[PDB]
């Protein structure tokens, strides 16, 4: 068994969701949400289930917060954290951000750092792996890998915010039990 270090992952959010105003109350954005799963892998042979759900943003036009927790039913154990370029002094969301013509333009964590104008979006995710030893430093272990949403300004293979059913269209990654 082994590791995930990369997931390449895209899909559709529907852009026929209604947009929000500023002051939508909770089932406004539920309707405007949608969720998926996928498995993730650590390094002890345990499959992990990722959950993200991927909510429009109140006052914002083209832009949904993905909330992420791996171990969904576990989550507070997890502490999952997602972040541009790093996975401290974040949560577990990003805001990802579309271009007028339904295609990935950025990505931004709860920190605030955001994606390079062009090229590849990684996103970078870590939990804990529950009921595992500390590592050598004595700090808690911790799953780490990124997960691959495209490149800017396409659509294969990339996130896209198209007048279409929300879906996975990509899902693929290097670890297994």
């Amino acid at each position: 068994a082994k590791a995930t270090t990369s997931v390449n992952y895209a899909c559709n959010l529907d852009k026929r969701l209604p947009e929000l105003p500023e002051g939508a109350n909770r089932a406004q954005i539920l309707e405007s949400t949608w969720s998926t799963e996928f498995k993730v892998y650590d390094s002890f042979g345990e499959a992990h289930e990722l959950q993200i759900d991927f909510a429009r943003v109140p006052g914002e036009v083209n832009a949904w917060r993905a909330t992420v927790n791996v171990d969904p039913t576990n989550a507070d154990a997890t502490a999952t954290r997602v972040g541009i370029g790093t996975t401290d002094g974040v949560q577990n969301s990003f805001i990802v951000r579309f271009d007028n013509n339904g295609h990935l333009a950025s990505v931004t964590d709860t920190a605030g750092n955001v994606t390079s104008p062009a090229g590849q979006v990684l996103v970078q995710i870590s939990y804990n792996v529950v009921g595992a030893n500390p590592d050598e430093a004595g700090a808690p272990t911790r799953h780490t890998f990124d997960v691959n949403l495209g490149e800017i300004g396409t659509s294969k293979n990339t996130i896209t915010q198209f007048s279409d059913k929300s879906t996975t269209k990509a899902y693929e990654q290097d670890g297994y039990t």
